[PDB]
């Protein structure tokens, strides 16, 4: 009558540590890529920013070190580009998106934990498929996050944008926002593009992780 109660529990706890991966994982690669220089640095040269915005590489670069610096959930100031003018929709909208990652970072730090920490309890009873079930359930997240643009693409963004911001009959206007230029739509697909490249290799070390062990659990 127990151990039917003690089986129900580890794949419970394997469902739970599952998705902690899969989110941890999708965390750490939007962090990896959203903080990090050498995409953004790249597309300037390759986009041909400087004359797409009308301001030097130089101008560029540094505007851009000062807004990835204010998105650090540790900078407690407001944004004050180098170079820029900025609309007060302009400062509430970049507070909206420093929200997320502040979201998104809490709850990693969430997931790490429930992931490592449920993950050994699995490991010392000789269990090893939440490294495999996360592996693929890494895979899945990022884009079930996707799924409503297949039901309908402009309408699915308008929920995906309202989800995120707080005006909704804003504009991008270059004249009170100039930092649009420097920020254009190829960018941002790109990096989503890094983001799911680097969960795509996050969820191979973690399957490469389910295969070594359960190979040298077998050969005993
Ligand atoms: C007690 C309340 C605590 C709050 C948490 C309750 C959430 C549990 C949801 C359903 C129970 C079913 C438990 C087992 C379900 C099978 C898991 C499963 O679907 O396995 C595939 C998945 O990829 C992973 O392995
Ligand atoms: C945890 C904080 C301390 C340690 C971290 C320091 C903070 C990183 C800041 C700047 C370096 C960014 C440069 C590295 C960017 C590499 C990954 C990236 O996102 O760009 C690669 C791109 O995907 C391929 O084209
Ligand atoms: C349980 C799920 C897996 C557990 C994993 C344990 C944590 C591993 C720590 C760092 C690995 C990669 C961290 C990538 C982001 C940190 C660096 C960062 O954010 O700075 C910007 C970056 O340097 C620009 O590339
Ligand atoms: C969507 C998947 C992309 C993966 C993540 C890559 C982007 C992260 C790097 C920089 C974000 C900074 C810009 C984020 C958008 C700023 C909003 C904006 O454009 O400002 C509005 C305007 O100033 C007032 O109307
Ligand atoms: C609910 C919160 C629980 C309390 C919190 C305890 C701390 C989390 C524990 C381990 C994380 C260690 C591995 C994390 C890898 C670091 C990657 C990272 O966090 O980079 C983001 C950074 O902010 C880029 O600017
Ligand atoms: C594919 C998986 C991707 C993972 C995604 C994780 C969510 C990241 C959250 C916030 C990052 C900042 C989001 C900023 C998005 C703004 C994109 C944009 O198009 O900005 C308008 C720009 O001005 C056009 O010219
Ligand atoms: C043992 C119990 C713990 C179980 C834990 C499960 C094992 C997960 C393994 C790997 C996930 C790592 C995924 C990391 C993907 C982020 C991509 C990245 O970090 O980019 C590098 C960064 O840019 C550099 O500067």
């Amino acid at each position: 009558e127990n151990l039917y109660f003690q089986g129900h529990m580890d794949r419970l706890i394997t469902l739970v540590v599952s998705y902690s991966i899969a989110f941890s994982i999708f965390a750490l690669a939007t962090m990896a890529v959203v903080y990090g220089k050498w995409l953004y640095y790249f597309e300037i040269d390759f986009l041909n920013i400087p004359d797409l915005a009308d301001m030097t590489k130089d101008e560029i670069k540094r505007n851009y070190d000062v807004l990835i610096t204010y998105l650090s959930p540790f900078y407690d100031g407001a944004l004050h580009l180098p170079t820029l003018d900025m609309s007060t929709n302009g400062r509430i909208a970049f507070v909206d998106v420093k929200n997320i990652l502040v979201k998104i970072q809490y709850v990693m730090y969430a997931t790490i934990m429930i992931a490592v920490i449920g993950g050994i309890y699995l490991l010392k009873k000789k269990n090893e498929k939440f490294l495999l079930h996360g592996s693929i359930l890494t895979i899945i997240f990022p884009i079930a996050l996707m799924l409503p643009i297949a039901i309908n693409f402009e309408k699915s963004f308008v929920l995906f944008h309202k989800l995120l911001f707080s005006n909704d009959y804003w504009v991008f206007d270059p004249e009170k926002d100039p930092i649009i230029l420097m920020l254009p739509e190829e960018f941002f697909m790109h990096a989503a593009c890094a983001i799911l490249l680097f969960i795509l290799g996050g969820s191979i070390l973690c399957y490469s992780l389910y295969r070594y062990l359960v190979k040298k659990k077998r050969m005993s």
